[PDB]
């Protein structure tokens, strides 16, 4: 009874340094056959990272027609495979290195981006709007405010699509109630109003000591379940819905158990969780990269795909 299950198809957000960058050299979009492979593994949802700098080359300026065309090409692959596509603005609350909220990048500039992007997808039932990947270094109240302005902007254009709203502090599920970074995401995001009434809160969760995914280690076989509880609790209290936009475990016995506990957790908490997308797949991950579920050239599954498919087919 979970609605959305799938993967991040990573590639378009690579080498963020190179603006605008060259297609096939600095970044890539996924092949139609990738969409097909994951749909065959029972996954109905693709999160698609792309760069703000690539889609809108000038702040408040018109959209790049070529980059928009590549996004639309990915959508037709998703639609054919009966999949949902999350448009993920993979930008860490920055545009060309400068934070949202500064006089270089005002809050209304993010609102302008989505004001332009939304009506391009307003009919498509397969398109979900992911406002910003992992905001950080901006206070929770200030970020919440920028999220609100963006939401208002999207709904003004007539778009009724699901909006995925992140918090600050890298939108970690573990730290949702914490006051270590100031006013919590929990307290700051209470104020949010959506006139379209189609909102969910995007959280990310990794299982190493510092919850970043820089180490291929899970700290215990149950750490996933424990770190989601504050957020799940919050969603239930507030009659809100949640999404696990990014999460990953390495290929080892302890990590495999932790992944199973986590996916079982979201299944029994499906009253508030709308679903999850794994980090990651895409043709540009190295062989030794611990989190890849991109199939080999021969077409064989990566080790974690076995567990992922089991739970993917349990949903829909």
């Amino acid at each position: 009874m979970l609605k959305y299950v799938g993967v991040n198809l990573s590639g378009a957000e690579f080498n963020s340094r190179k603006k605008p960058g060259t297609l096939f050299k600095d970044y890539t979009y996924p092949a139609a056959s990738d969409f097909s492979y994951f749909a065959g593994k029972g996954m109905n949802t693709i999160r698609l990272p792309f760069l703000w700098e690539r889609v809108q080359p000038e702040l408040n300026g018109p959209l790049d027609q070529a980059q928009l065309g590549l996004i639309k090409k990915s959508l037709e692959a998703a639609k054919a495979n009966k999949q949902y596509l999350i448009l993920d603005l993979h930008n860490y609350a920055t545009y060309s290195g400068k934070r949202i909220g500064t006089s270089d990048v005002p809050a209304g500039a993010l609102a302008d981006l989505w004001r332009r992007l939304a009506p391009e997808f307003k009919d498509d039932k397969a398109v979900i709007f992911g406002l910003m990947n992992e905001p950080n270094g901006i206070s929770a109240p200030d970020w919440a405010n920028a999220a609100q302005g963006t939401i208002t902007a999207i709904r003004k254009t007539g778009a009724k699509n699901l909006i995925l709203v992140p918090g600050t502090a890298y939108t970690g599920a573990h730290s949702w109630r914490s006051t270590s970074y100031g006013v919590s995401n929990a307290k700051a995001l209470e104020i949010l109003k959506d006139p379209g009434n189609n909102l969910a809160f995007e959280a990310h969760q990794y299982l190493d000591k510092d919850y970043s995914g820089t180490k291929p280690v899970c700290t215990s076989d149950s750490v996933g379940q424990e770190k989601l509880q504050g957020f799940t609790s919050w969603l239930r209290e507030n009659k809100q819905k949640g999404f696990l936009g990014e999460f990953a475990t390495a290929n080892n016995p302890v990590c495999d158990k932790a992944l199973e506990g986590m996916l079982t957790y979201m299944e029994k908490n499906s009253d508030v969780w709308l679903g999850w997308t794994w980090w990651a797949a895409g043709a540009w991950w190295k062989p030794d990269y611990p989190f890849t579920v991109q199939p080999g050239k021969d077409g064989s599954d990566k080790p974690q795909m076995a567990i992922l498919s089991k739970y993917a087919r349990r949903a829909g």
